[PDB]
């Protein structure tokens, strides 16, 4: 039968009971032991309560914000007898301020994304740089430096960000081993970033494509998701980002870097799920995805960012997100981007909805000698229905990053603030597999440069095919 | 019961019998009195043979190519007794050179596309400026001027090019209306374009949404339409293309004009099914379309065009295609640019396929004193099936189109080369218009500046709402 992880000796508190707190919390009453009674839901939604009642769960339907969350989450979180588990799953939540409180209060915490209070991504006062994951995620590196060390804390651990970083290091292990190249796996950081420089990893997508498909057909004016649709198209209409590689020697006019911080990233001044980029996947072969801005887009080129004696980037890659959603949120983008807003109604397709389809979630390391190779997760519609209820395909391969995270925070519990990239990925792909479907490696020599140019005039460089300056849609 | 217009007394060669094809045979042998012998239906097609078999037509299983066509065509098109009528109907065949031997032996012409002999779209020696449709409109325009009058060819008479040029004609009508302007109705080219330069017609959009679905979601790695899927793809990889009006203060460094011809045009160094524009129709509301190259974006701006006793053009309106077809084709073009290369199979959606929709198509005049004004065809395919076989919505609004010139030829025989933009629009819709499903105008408040600019710094012209510096949607 399944594996029971570890206990957990105190409260077990979701905020957040969407598609990811629906598919996580199963997960959880799996693989931990605990009383039930430890476990609450905090969700405002009328349909949360309500799956909350029928799975018998604590409920409490309130939105936690920024004017009660230390009243609501301090007591529940410090109920005892030991320590608690914050598993935060949800939507205009402050993940800092939600993950220095547990801290304070020597609880466990996880989440998926570095998400702000409510009001922050459409603040008409805020410069396209204060809305940047990269600037999000620095307020993490800050706390972090403010207090290292203590309770840990899981910053962006489902899919994407989450278990594409141990796809990355799985990745860089295989390349190696397929070379000929034998010895000790990296252990520290630098010695990755230094795999990663040794090997010629140009840059990294994360390569993903969902065939996600329902028994209905899009409606007009009704935008339809595999997740949330709020969270896709809030990070859809944040700058488009990436983590910027070294070996990049053309950037397009409107991209910006940063005054501060890790210095991995830049910005592009457009929406990122209204800008396209060539990419490849095993399923899609070659096919256009969003540069959509994500944490790991920055984290993973952080990273693996090798410097010299005097602390100067001398080695980066490149890293962003190539995302080809399911059909239905391609539609869904296209009439939200060519109404300019946003549709009267949305709907997540719950796994009851899906005919068939797959999501296809990777990391593709280009660059090296072998030209390009895709790393990740093929699992489907149908081995997700056999394996973990009430989820999609899309929600499994997060839910069970979060148990990964989860079973890592227990493992290593006094080990500070931690991004996806700091814990031992081994461990956690072995929690992880049995939720992943076929996980597979696939060599490619597509590159951006195929079949052009054509019959139009293009400036592309041929003498490097992967830069990004052959890489971006452009006119 | 149905109307039969006229008797045809000699052949009808119909060349092609595709989706076009077999919704005009159907129309022909309604409403025009011959022996069924006299018909003959020329492709290469075996699906084509089969189908007219099935009607118990005459079937010829050749392709027509610049090397046959002169002897294959000419004793089809001079058996007699009477005038004989060419319905071309085709892909990859010289719509001019058929057109001149039609006329040179007495034969009545029309088609629905300036379509030229296979290998041009994609021959790699000729410039962009080449591959326009205005380039091709011109080698026809040339053919009026070194041959006037004559027997009539019919020149782009489908649903657009074609229909559009009389619903421009009814707009403007309906406009000078609405908008109180006095004088009698235009009755010669230089008076509609006086009549469009004192309506103040900034502009004008080809506006079109086919809303069209099938019971079959669209299949991986097949491009699906409505209608022709090579003729889509085709006109989609030429330049992209629009009438330039003198209103316009702005064009993108990609845009060039023509050394020669009517002066009517400009194209973009880019593929017209990868470029976006923003636009309007009543179903559809604020939505993206394609600004694929259409014979009619260069046939009704240069129509309308108001010149100086010098000769200068002082004003012509812009006009181009905004596109938005089915979600099949939208997903077809995403997958096919995202590739970057045409899929291995295509399909065209049969009416037994489709569960519902309309394809609503009409013309966007706009920069007038009330704003915008849509006017145009709302065909349902529930309304489709009811009244014409053998097709879709979208084809139904082309075969009646060209059935509607089909019987102006047969009653101005004698005109020489036309554009729908030469007909007599009244009578065209008379006979069209049985078969356009609601026929409606509608006026808008929107804009291309509604809800800009927003979260980033846009490239717009606050001035002018409707300069194609707003509409035109950059990358
Ligand atoms: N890293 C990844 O791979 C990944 C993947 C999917 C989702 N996510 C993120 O996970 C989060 C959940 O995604 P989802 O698909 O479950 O979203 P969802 O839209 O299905 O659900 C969000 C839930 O948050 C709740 N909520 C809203 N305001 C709240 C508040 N103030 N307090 C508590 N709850 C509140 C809503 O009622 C809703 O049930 C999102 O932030 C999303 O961006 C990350
Ligand atoms: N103006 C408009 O509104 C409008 C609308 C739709 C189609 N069209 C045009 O009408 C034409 C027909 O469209 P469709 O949807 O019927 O296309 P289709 O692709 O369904 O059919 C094209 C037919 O042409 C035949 N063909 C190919 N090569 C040939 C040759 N050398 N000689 C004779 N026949 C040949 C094919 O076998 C096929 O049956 C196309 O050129 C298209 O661009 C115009």
């Amino acid at each position: 039968d399944w594996p029971v992880y570890h206990r957990i000796d105190g409260p077990i508190v979701m905020i957040g009971f969407g598609s990811i707190g629906r598919g996580t919390l199963p997960l959880i009453e799996r693989h931990f032991a605990f009383d039930r009674s430890k476990l609450v839901v905090i969700d405002p939604s009328d349909e949360a309560r309500k799956l909350a009642e029928a799975r018998g769960v604590r409920f409490i339907q309130q939105a936690v914000t920024r004017d009660n969350y230390r009243e609501l989450l301090v007591p529940l979180l410090t109920a005892g007898p030991g320590q608690g588990f914050c598993v935060n799953l949800s939507v205009d939540t402050s993940s800092l301020d939600i993950m220095e409180l547990a801290r304070e209060n020597g609880a466990l915490y996880i989440d998926t994304v570095v998400e702000p209070w409510l009001g922050f991504y459409f603040d008409p006062d805020l410069k396209p740089e204060a809305r940047s994951n990269y600037a999000l995620r620095e307020t993490v590196l800050a706390a972090r430096r403010n207090k290292p060390g203590g309770t840990t804390a899981v910053s962006c651990c489902g899919a994407n960000p989450g278990m594409v970083s141990w796809f990355v290091k799985q990745a860089l292990v295989n390349l190696a081993a397929d070379l000929g190249v034998t010895g000790e796996e990296p252990t520290t950081r630098e010695e990755w970033a230094r795999l990663a420089m040794d090997l010629g990893v140009k840059g990294i997508h994360i390569a993903e494509r969902d065939t996600q498909r329902a028994s209905f057909p899009k409606p007009f004016d009704v935008f339809v998701n595999t997740w949330s649709v709020e969270g896709f198209v809030s990070e859809g209409l944040q700058p488009a980002e990436l983590g910027w590689g070294t070996f990049e020697r053309w950037m397009p006019d409107n991209a910006r870097g940063h005054d501060s911080g890790c210095g991995a990233g830049i910005y592009l001044l457009q929406p990122g799920a209204n800008t396209r980029v060539r990419s490849w996947t095993p399923t899609a072969m070659a096919q256009y995805g969003f540069l959509v801005t994500h944490n790991e887009s920055i984290s993973i080129a952080d990273f693996l960012t090798v410097r010299d004696a005097a602390g100067q980037a001398v080695y980066r890659p490149t890293c962003h997100y190539a995302y080809h959603p399911c059909n239905d949120a391609v539609l869904s983008l296209h009439e939200m981007f060519g109404s300019g807003k946003r549709q009267s109604d949305w709907r997540i397709l719950d796994e009851t909805e899906i005919v068939d389809g797959i999501d296809e979630l990777g990391v593709l390391l280009y660059g090296h000698g072998k030209n390009a190779y895709w790393y990740g997760s093929q699992l489907s519609i149908e081995e997700t229905r056999r394996i973990a209820p009430d989820q999609n395909a899309t929600g499994l391969q997060v839910s069970s990053a979060v148990l990964a995270g989860m079973v890592w925070a227990l493992e290593n519990p006094n080990a500070g603030i931690v991004e996806a990239d700091d814990l031992d990925f081994r461990r956690c792909l072995e929690v992880q597999t049995p939720y992943l479907g076929p996980v597979v490696g696939v060599y490619t020599d597509w590159t951006p440069l195929a079949g052009r140019p054509g019959l139009f005039p293009e400036d592309i460089d041929t003498s490097d095919p992967w830069q990004f300056r052959n890489v971006l849609v452009r006119d």
